[PDB]
């Protein structure tokens, strides 16, 4: 199909109580249950959350229509963008197995295998897939001697990752350990800032049995690093020239789709040409960008929402 169907949204998290101490104004506005004002500026979205909005209601708003188009046969991607102490891991895992507290990814987790507990004549398999985008190249988390990885198409013209490694998963344990195996795994650097952009797939496969009918539906998770404004003046500096360069054909690709472009141009990275079939078309985005409301940060929380900007139609 050719819906175009990609939302973004932003969560804005509370100043805390040690950050309202070493002085600070809050700088954040809104009107509307979307827009968000800093210096007077407006920033439009699908969707703005404020401090007082739980992790179920962004999980609810974000991420709960994905998976089911997921467990539905289709494909679907979510994007966390931040800079550092935005809220972003607060946001994606939180606290997991408070159910309260546990941001969108450990939810995702627990409405597939509530799902799955919930059906007999079913087949399932959850394939896991973690990997990186660091200096143009794809490693792999889950096997760190694979740090050169191509990408290649197949016979139906799907992309795939040649050489990643595929783990197979029975339990929403089983998928959290997988999870931090792949964190310890990526690049790091500096407070503790990503230098490359990490994608998460899970692969959910369904066979039923009376109607040997299959679904596969690819459910992929991007967090993206951080923009940086760089001028090691060497291998950091090659690792922030990136970091932009891919965010930037990332942006690219989600302005053609927004824009209704006719010609959207997924070839330009590794990136989205790994995610082609699940960026636009058929297939449901969220992009959720976090922001300090702090004033400490408004040079680039602004920059975020710029970012998030590119994202609207």
């Amino acid at each position: 199909l050719a819906e175009s169907n990609i939302k973004v949204m932003c969560r804005f998290r509370p100043l805390n109580e040690s950050e309202v101490n070493r002085g600070d104004k809050y700088i954040a506005k809104f009107q509307g249950e979307d827009t968000v004002v800093i210096a007077s500026k407006p920033y439009a979205f699908d969707r703005v959350f404020q401090s007082s909005t739980s992790q179920e209601q962004v999980y609810n708003d974000a991420a709960k229509k994905i998976v089911k188009d997921v467990l539905e046969g289709y494909n679907g991607t979510i994007f966390a963008y931040g800079q550092t102490s935005s809220g972003k891991v607060h946001t994606m895992e939180g606290k997991l197995h408070d159910p309260e507290g546990m941001g969108i990814i450990p939810r995702i987790v627990q409405d597939i295998f509530n799902y799955i507990y919930s059906m007999e004549n079913l087949e399932f398999h959850i394939k896991v897939s973690y990997f990186e985008i660091y200096l143009d190249k794809i490693r792999d988390l889950l096997d760190v001697s694979k740090t050169n990885l191509s990408v290649h198409e197949d016979k139906n013209r799907v992309p795939y990752v040649k050489g990643a490694t595929e783990r197979f998963v029975s339990s929403p344990d089983e998928v959290m350990d997988t999870i931090d195996e792949g964190k310890s795994n990526r690049h790091v650097a500096v407070e503790h800032s990503s230098r490359s952009h990490s994608i998460f797939l899970i692969n959910v496969k369904q066979e039923n049995t009376q109607t040997e009918q299959k679904l596969s539906g690819k459910l992929y998770l991007v967090d993206l690093a951080g923009s940086e404004k760089v001028s090691a003046e060497g291998a950091v500096l090659d690792e922030a020239k990136n970091i932009n360069k891919s965010l930037s054909a990332l942006g690219n690709v989600i302005s053609a789709l927004a824009e209704g472009s006719t010609y959207v141009p997924y070839r330009d990275s590794k990136m989205t040409r790994i995610l082609q079939d699940s960026l636009g078309g058929n297939a449901r985005t969220t992009i959720v960008i976090c922001c300090s409301p702090s004033s400490y940060n408004e040079s680039e929380t602004k920059s975020t929402l710029l970012f998030g900007q590119r994202a609207k139609t």
